[PDB]
């Protein structure tokens, strides 16, 4: 076991080992910035928020744990550490997660540099390279934005989830369709598409009900095609009575763009979830052609979520949190 020290930073007490030095608030979890001795780099520290407050607290501190033990993929959010300052069962209270530090996100980057159509392909390649992993492994996002896309001076890019998130969010989401395939994520890679290539929000909605508004404005009322899946009676009344609104042509909406980059727009933004392009699909199109390697685009060892299905006492989850952190394996 290491030495930790302790330290309060703007109103939390941060326990960690002295590995870690120059902590730094930087988000409220809550995480700081912080500088790794042991290897020289910048590393951001999670402090989990009051893990096991309650049964369902409690199991999504043990669903991060999970996940993050999981993803192993330059295009997402990576485990360095975990670690307690507790020294056993009966006193663990505490979690703290750490991961390479990455100096901005992409919303950051969106607003003082207009992209170039080479930067565009680069950007959502990675974003599409690392949801192909998540999504083999039977996760969803959920929350796909900018804010969620940790970029360096490279531009190489990894997905995480910190955790208005409407902006970028599947329609079928706002509507609580409850189902959601895995191309709700593309969906929101179609509004980061949009906006990296324009400079703008693509749906910036005021609330949900504006959102929705707009995202028909582009895209089209519903077609036969999709209305005949549509199997409560209530949306089907709930929709048919919004303005009877045409598919915009993407050519004309993104004027100077790729037309290439228009093409995959179109093949992302489908309002119906299961005619739109997987991560997979997507990483074969054309606009990718200089950074497609389908010898480089890995999928994620078998991911057993079986817990998710489980109804547990706050101290199994807790133990079970426990377990994980006791037999993790830094990587190389
Ligand atoms: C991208 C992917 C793989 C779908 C993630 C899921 C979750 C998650 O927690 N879950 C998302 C799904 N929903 C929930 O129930 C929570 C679990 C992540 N968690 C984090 O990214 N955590 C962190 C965020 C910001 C800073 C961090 C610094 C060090 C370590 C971790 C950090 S990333
Ligand atoms: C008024 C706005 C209407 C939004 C229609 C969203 C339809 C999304 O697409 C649907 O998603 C489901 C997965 O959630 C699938 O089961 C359906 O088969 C598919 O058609």
């Amino acid at each position: 076991r290491p030495t930790f020290y302790r330290q309060e930073l703007n109103k939390t007490i941060w326990e960690v080992p002295e590995r870690y030095q120059n902590l730094s608030p930087v988000g409220s979890g809550s995480v700081c910035a912080a500088f790794d001795t042991k290897t020289g780099h910048r590393v951001a520290v999670k402090k989990l928020s009051r893990p096991f407050q309650s049964i369902i607290h409690a199991k999504r501190t043990y669903r991060e744990l999970r996940l993050l033990k999981h993803m192993k993929h330059e295009n997402v959010i990576g485990l360095l550490d975990v670690f307690t300052p507790a020294r056993s069962l009966e006193e663990f209270n505490d979690v703290y997660l750490v991961t390479h530090l990455m100096g901005a996100d992409l919303n950051n980057i969106v607003k003082c540099q207009k992209l170039t159509d080479d930067h565009v392909q680069f950007l959502i390649y990675q974003i599409l390279r690392g949801l192909k992993y998540i999504h083999s492994a039977d996760i969803i996002h959920r929350d796909l934005k900018p804010s969620n896309l940790a970029v360096n001076e490279d531009c190489e890019l990894k997905i995480l989830d910190f955790g208005a998130t409407r902006w970028y969010r599947a329609p079928e989401i706002m509507l609580n369709w409850m189902h959601y395939n895995q191309t709700v994520d593309i969906w929101s890679v179609g509004c980061i598409m949009a906006e990296l290539l324009t400079g703008r929000t693509l749906f910036p909605g005021t609330d949900h009900i504006d959102q929705l508004k707009l995202i028909l404005r582009l895209v089209g009322t519903p077609g036969a095609e999709l209305l005949k899946k549509i199997s409560s009676e209530s949306a089907r009344n709930y929709i048919q009575s919004l303005a009877q609104m045409p598919k915009m042509n993407f050519a004309n909406v993104f004027i100077g763009a790729n037309p290439l980059a228009v093409d995959l727009l179109e093949k992302m933004l489908v309002l119906d979830s299961d005619k739109r392009i997987t991560a997979a699909q997507a990483l074969a199109h054309a606009y990718f052609a200089q950074y497609h390697d389908p010898d480089d685009e890995p999928v994620a060892d078998p991911y057993d979520q079986s817990f998710e299905s489980r109804d547990l006492l706050i101290d199994e989850w807790k133990s079970l949190t426990y377990d994980e952190v006791i037999s993790f394996v830094p990587p190389p």
